[PDB]
């Protein structure tokens, strides 16, 4: 039964849309909330617990990538088809834009922005902070392992939290191109937006290649 | 042995009363503690760790719903009888009113209240923030799964924490009609109280229908 | 081989001494650190992560009670001998006094003290905040269960954290008579000290009786 | 196949280099971020979640020691060869120096420094705060156990977090000689640096001896 014609495939695409819409609605709500060094841990926790909770809730349905950089890492890791990667990323961008429009209707941590770093510094920070996330996703979901006895969704969520703690005061922490894209589109502010695509996507592919080709090869 | 006449049933109802009384006593104690943007993470953590701990302690006895919206989601998911849902919700409301009376004897995060949102905005925020909670409960307790290797009680507690991080600065975060009801009754302040019933109950039913009828169908 | 003459017994007593000394050294170091509403989450986390870590490290050797109220609950639950309970509590008091003397050599959260509550209010707060802890310990270690798939040490540590979030602004949060005793002895300040014995010990026994005689009977 | 000539050995050494570089890049980024009592929980969480995430990601490849004191404890515990300990520590020092150079290019929590304690007090604080970490690593990875049902990487990360909560306001919390070494080398400031070697290494060896020779003997 071909993937494009398969009920399970489109349920998985729907889970990604649903999960992304909730991820961005909840996280942006925390980030805009009710200045910005005070919010850093709260926001970091909100994004990380949002991913932990939605991956626990949907991961068995779609994988709960909720992140084009995770999806691209899985594609580079040959774990998903090109069709799945395209549809997941479309669903992620749509869900993020939908959530952003709800939450919103500059200023705060909703919109990723560089803070005291240049664009090329921001690209490197986003790359390393996404690299560690996609490395964790790939490693903790590696079907060869028998030693992942705790919660894989929680490990991924806490890696999202970690990426925020590291990057939020420099780039606002995107590590997720669809998460950056939603508020950019809604606010019609694409300043430095390419940083939040180039960095995370290179980091996600780099994580798949380093895990799979060097560290724990097939 | 009919449910109404069953010892295990009434032990489960008692666990819900006991667990709800402790959940609200401990969480309200943290929320009233010893202004309100400073408390947000502390309160969010207190409610989430309270649910994580009591679900770990009682979940094998009653399911540790401790939440009419979770109970209604389980009923919509056909996992509990109508009799169980009624008695659980009565036990939850009673436990919350009892705890509230102990803790108390406006002002703070004890009493859910709208803050800078309209009632219909508050209903939508409560709905989405409860939806993600009941989706997590239903998904993480789904008996078909074999992949929930970590702590299901902790996942649910962290989802409670997440719901607070998202909603607390807008609605005070109810996501739990009995949790809202206790302080409302004790303080005799039912202003906007219907928000904290309509939102969470619709969210809980919506979560059961979306999980069970669309995403991971039977 | 009689318990008093058994090598495993005295290794377990030694684990309790060692674990208690580290628990109090690390937690008091955080609590005295470098005013007190600002510290509440930090201190709450330090005590809870200290118990989570030491129970993960020693729980298979002694049970890692590290708490006379847990030990008394286990005795009321008929899971340890009277001899073990006595020696554990002596080891816990000694370890706490030793650690306190190291850390120290009023003022702060090192010494449990009532803050804006009467002694009888403090007894009830300590009782409920210990009750939920010992209920969690007993429930999560219940050998009949097969559903505790996550970390039992982490669940207990997070319950310790929860008890702090609830009680710290009222009583300083003892929920552990040996933890209260060390700084009291070192500071020679036993004001209201009986609160921190009566409350937690009644709570621990109450938790064993309610779990074992009512909720999940043998 | 001799260890020095083995592909798996050098993949493990590479994992340590990679994991250490990410651990220090991410943690130092959080610690320098964007004064120092405000940062304590954020920094404590960043270091602990960094270890939790990288140990979850790499632990099956190298053990994810990421810490000369853990490596020396494993050597004292006879779980790794002398060759492995040397190469791991070289890889850890190199990765930390590399990351430090990236992040940096006094002042803050990047560079471990004594704060209101003497060098010999700092040595004892570093020793106890490392002791509890290496005790946790050794205990939670003990292959004889069957009761470690949760996440071992998360337990170790939370122990790292705990060590920070205890030690950060006194020594900046090294508990990891390569983590101290990187910023010292990059900033060319080795003031009190021996504290951050002597304390943690003695603590790590002490943890192996106490676990293995006293508490849970072979």
């Amino acid at each position: 039964a071909r993937e494009f014609k398969s009920k399970n495939f489109w349920k998985a695409v729907l889970a990604e849309l649903v999960g992304m819409t909730l991820f961005i609605f909840l996280s942006l709500s925390a980030a805009i909330g009710n200045t910005n060094p005070d919010q850093e841990v709260k926001v970091s926790l909100a994004f990380g617990l949002a991913i932990a909770t939605l991956a626990q809730s949907l991961g068995h349905i779609s994988g709960a990538h909720l992140n084009p950089a995770v999806t691209l890492g899985m594609l580079a890791s040959c774990q998903i088809s090109v069709l799945k990667a395209v549809m997941y990323i479309v669903a992620q961008m749509l869900g993020s834009a939908l959530a952003s429009g709800i939450v919103y209707g500059n200023a705060n941590l909703g919109l990723n922005a560089l803070s005291g770093v240049t664009p090329s510094q921001g690209v490197g920070i986003e790359l390393l902070a996404t690299f560690q996330l996609v490395l964790c996703v790939i490693a903790v979901t590696d079907k060869r392992r028998r030693d992942v006895t705790g919660s894989a969704p929680l490990a991924i969520g806490l890696s999202v939290c970690l990426g925020h703690l590291a990057a939020i005061s420099y780039t606002g922490c995107g590590i997720n191109p669809a998460r950056s894209f939603g508020p950019a589109l809604i606010l019609n502010n694409f300043e430095n937006h390419w940083v939040y695509w180039v960095g995370p996507m290179c980091g996600g592919v780099a994580a798949a290649l380093i895990y799979d080709f060097l560290l724990a090869p097939k």
